[PDB]
């Protein structure tokens, strides 16, 4: 059996949003993309045991400003919440992108997911691993870091998710 659930994936511009997503999808990382309007994939994945059908939504990057678009806030399961460890501005802005989110659904508990990428790039990181994970345990969501590079930190971005929906009962 499968169940199809739908994951929306947000943040700055330049974050790696659609690279992170293409590595899942697809398994190759791609040196430069067009700026993103809207993409979706469909997925198939197993987390523990179950065979998933994951609705992927590869988002427009948002700067402080951008109103939070309403169409994803509604019939959502699960959101992944972007940032790149080399900018300071990508990390103020995901925190204005999800309280906006909050607002958004209102009552309902929603599965979040924070995730700091482009780790590969030591020379470039100006964010600690340990402000990342002080920020997600601020807002009870799952932390990884990963690299759009490295196919198993991608993978691992996506399970979790499941993981932390499935959690919702
Ligand atoms: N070294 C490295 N480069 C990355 C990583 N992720 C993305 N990039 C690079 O960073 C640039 C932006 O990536 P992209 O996936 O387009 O970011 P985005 O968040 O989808 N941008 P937008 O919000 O405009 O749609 C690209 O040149 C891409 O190859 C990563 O994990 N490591
Ligand atoms: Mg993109």
């Amino acid at each position: 059996q499968s169940k199809s659930r739908k994951i929306a994936i947000l943040g700055y511009r330049s974050v790696g949003k659609s690279s992170l997503t293409i590595q899942f999808v697809e398994g190759q990382f791609v040196d430069s993309n067009d700026p993103t309007i809207e993409n979706t994939f469909t997925k198939l994945i197993t987390v523990n045991g179950q065979e998933y059908h994951l609705q992927l939504v590869d988002t427009a990057g948002q700067d402080e400003y951008s109103i939070f678009p309403q169409t994803y806030s509604i019939d959502i399961n699960g959101y992944i919440l972007v940032y790149s460890v080399t900018s300071i501005k990508s990390f103020e802005v995901i925190k204005v992108i999800h309280g906006k989110l909050l607002d958004m659904v209102g009552k309902v508990q929603i599965p979040i997911m924070l995730v700091g990428n482009k780790k590969d790039l030591h020379m470039e990181r100006v964010i600690s691993y340990e402000e990342g994970k002080a920020l997600a345990e601020s807002w009870n969501a799952a932390f990884l870091e990963s690299s759009a590079k490295e196919n198993q930190t991608a993978v691992d971005v996506f399970r979790r998710i499941i993981l932390e929906a499935e959690k919702l009962e």
